[PDB]
């Protein structure tokens, strides 16, 4: 399996790359889901997700975003989605494992980064975490 640390990764980019991994047969675990980021204006992002509510918890938001990038309705999409596990923080079983990142998804690769974390969106919506 491949364990990805979502800390500082742009949600959309993270989701697109992970969807491809799942379709290619890889088992993917995402940790620190609440630390992934969404670029844009804070009020606009909050409003957008407020209208969608749809999961309100960080891990669920990340899971749903990835589901939308897969051929969900098909048999190939369902099988791929089954190989995904998402968690907030880093559960005990993954604390001493190698955590990978996705360089292309780093928000730090942006010149003028404006963003909020998934956790901040979850808190705003009333999610547990």
């Amino acid at each position: 399996m491949r364990i990805i640390n979502a800390d500082g990764l742009i949600l959309g980019r993270l989701a697109s790359r992970v969807a491809k991994m799942l379709l290619e047969g890889e088992e993917v675990v995402i940790v620190n889901a609440e630390k992934a980021v969404i670029t844009g204006n804070r009020e606009v992002i909050f409003s957008k997700y407020k209208q969608r509510t749809y999961p309100k918890r960080s891990d669920e938001i990340v899971r749903r975003t990835i589901r939308g990038m897969l051929p969900w309705k098909t048999d190939r999409g369902r099988k791929a989605f089954r190989r995904l596990k998402v968690y907030v923080g880093i559960p005990k079983e993954f604390q001493d494992k190698q955590l990978e990142t996705i360089v292309e998804a780093h928000v730090s690769r942006l010149s003028r980064p404006k963003y909020v974390t998934v956790g901040e969106v979850a808190k705003f919506l009333g999610g547990k975490f």
